[PDB]
């Protein structure tokens, strides 16, 4: 359907710029038949580079010519059981820092990246910061006690947060977490959106 | 600042429609001085109804004339301790159904409404549905085992979800929750966004 | 109505943040009956300041509690006859609440001395232009060191949002159609 | 470049979903080195189908992994001279990648028999119009039972997105400026 989506979106864009197969084909160094094939779903082999030229000549982006992420929901819902959970190691400028246990996601809300994060180190003094990431993030301390740092890593804002505490971090705001000094480990829920 | 915001936004809108104090004032049955006062932050007493007429004559909405929600963050962050948590009773077409324990919120992301929801009843047979609400919702089973129902309440999709399970519910999708038959009670995290 | 839209949006928002009439009332120096009344369309007299207070305690903006501009279209269309509409003379063309940012005009440039051009501070929204008659001397960017261009009849241009600009006829009047969107 | 924008967006997305090169490679029948190469700008040869597969396993769309149209503006502006541009004759006016939806035209309506009007199926985007010359007979809505209007020179109109329409000169040619945005 990437090719099918491109077929329909290609036709539409060309129509809105008032071009006919021949008009577009010449600007691209192709034959009007080749263009017809694309609008016929035969554009599956076009390369990223060709898509760029096509987008350029059409005065728009590749995104505008490709379909949305799609629907992976069962009647508007999708669930994830506990064992289906994927795991990824979080080595911050290398030392084991977090453990990312991924929760359910969906192509209907791409920016939603929920996670159960195991905070490994318990020494605030060696907290490893972020640069800040695109997107807001809601957090909840699931277990243990967390020691959070944010803002300027050279002189950051801080907070001791026990179980049940919730937080909100605005996009691009640098942040770092560790368990409270000496408590060994902690766990929080992180929902990026 | 609602009045200050309106002052600046009023000036801007009037400018974009090419009107001068007198032009606008006449269309409104006011004096150009009165308009000047509004653009001077003296519009604090205007009623909702007057704001509507003003918006109408300006060919736009009241929202376009009022400032954004505002910033309540401390360097891009806001936290909420466990005891600061507000509680609200959830009586579904009246019988105690849920208990809403509100988590942190922010005017920088108004649609974010996180919550620890106590699912009170444990009899799926008398699950009380929603009509579906505006907005997506991410869920996580915090404790116990949940019995979820969604879609057509007359013949719904269902799922037994143990601790750790996570779910996603698309906007307007009707849904209902109860603890698993006989398990007494359950608890989940609900993040509306 | 501003009062009916506010009534439904206020109710959606309250419910959205799990607040009952009582809870909300406690935050605004009002009784739950008053709150319920607003949700019944009786909030029409609320002041801007009060609305600001209401949006605040609900953690949102006034705009989120007020209805959109509205619909002034006839089955999707709205028309304006030519009769129903010192640097410039703005002859305002058709407008609509279904697209507030659309502000089309036929502008008369009465001046023709480029060095006497007066820049605007730049404005929100993009702007398409078309030289309808005469020649135009366009200036944009920084007024102290601006880019310039001579535009003849038939010429079309686009100036991006917030980019300051100025117009005059070419040295020694001009008419153009400008469309903000 | 499409390959450089894809390189950074692909990397942001992978990191955003907590995936390392190895994890992503395992999902696309590629080695982690190949993945790292794409993030080094070497994905230029990837096919549309492959891109579709990449967006899929990353739970998003191709558009989210590809750069925006780009910037063809001169300090915020772009100009078009009058020379650089059977129902209609479209004389395309200035366009720009900073606002793809903007498609201004000077349209020549060569026909003048309203009952021979041919509706379009409606198109995305709003459209402002201005009768530049002659008289126009406008039709819109359902082609089987459409609304109609006689528009004289100077008249301006707005047709909302997806509303089907048709134009011809008044019974017994016309020229107008149309702006899609
Ligand atoms: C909790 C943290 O926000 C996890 P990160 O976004 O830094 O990977
Ligand atoms: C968990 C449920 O989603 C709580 P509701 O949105 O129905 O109030
Ligand atoms: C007049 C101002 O100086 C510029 P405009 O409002 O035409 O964009
Ligand atoms: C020509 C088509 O029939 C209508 P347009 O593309 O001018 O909107
Ligand atoms: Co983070
Ligand atoms: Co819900
Ligand atoms: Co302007
Ligand atoms: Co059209």
């Amino acid at each position: 359907t990437a090719s099918t989506g491109f077929a329909e979106l290609l036709k539409d864009r060309r129509e809105q710029v008032k071009m006919d197969h021949a008009a577009l084909a010449s600007l691209l160094g192709e034959t009007p038949e080749t263009v017809a094939a694309w609008e016929n779903g035969e554009g599956g082999e076009l390369t990223l580079t060709q898509l760029g030229r096509i987008a350029h000549v059409l005065g728009t982006s590749i995104g505008a010519l490709t379909p949305p992420a799609g629907n992976d929901l069962d009647d508007g819902v999708i669930i994830q059981m506990p064992d289906e959970r994927p795991i990824l190691k979080g080595v911050r400028d290398n030392v084991d820092y977090y453990v990312y246990n991924c929760l359910v996601r969906t192509k209907r809300a791409p920016s939603l990246v929920p996670l159960v994060v195991d905070v490994l180190t318990d020494n605030p003094d060696d907290a490893k910061f972020n640069s800040g990431h695109a997107g807001n993030e809601f957090l909840f301390v699931l277990e243990g006690e967390i020691h959070m740092k944010w803002g300027d890593k050279e002189n950051p804002k801080e907070a001791l947060l026990p179980t049940g505490a919730s937080m909100f971090v605005e996009e691009h705001v640098p942040h770092a977490f560790t368990a409270a000094k000496g408590t060994g480990s902690a766990k929080l829920i992180a929902v990026n959106f």
